[PDB]
């Protein structure tokens, strides 16, 4: 029943998708000289460095904020992607099925804490 506890699995989480090969596309904002178009298809760019600075910064007040901002990269790369076996995309989707199998019991965790608070 620790209210706080989300912010360091969250931080754990994020150290472990940092060593996984499969984000590093995500790493960092999309490279717009790469990308010339990147702006005429995504409204609001989304990458791990953005999300692990919220945390660290005290911008985050629950673990759904976080969770809405990843599931943010997921989304930008399946309507960036010209196909759906693109390299990048590809590995988009593996790098989601981690994160997912990872965020549900620090999701149910911290939603528990706060219905025993209240
Ligand atoms: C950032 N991002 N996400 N998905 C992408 C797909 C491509 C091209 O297949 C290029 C860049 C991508």
């Amino acid at each position: 029943y620790d209210i706080q506890a989300w912010k360091k699995q969250c931080e754990e989480l994020l150290n472990l998708i940092f060593q996984c090969e499969d984000s590093e596309p995500f790493r960092q904002p999309v490279d717009l000289l790469e990308y010339p178009d990147y702006r005429d298809i995504i409204d609001t760019p989304m990458d791990f460095a953005t999300v692990r600075e919220t945390l660290e910064a005290g911008n985050y007040e629950s673990p759904m904020e976080l969770c809405k901002d990843v599931r943010l990269i997921f989304s930008n790369s399946k309507a960036y992607t010209p196909s759906k076996r693109s390299r990048i995309y590809s590995m988009s989707l593996r790098l989601s099925a981690f994160f997912e199998e990872h965020i549900s019991s620090v999701l149910s965790d911290y939603k528990s804490a706060l219905r025993f608070h209240k």
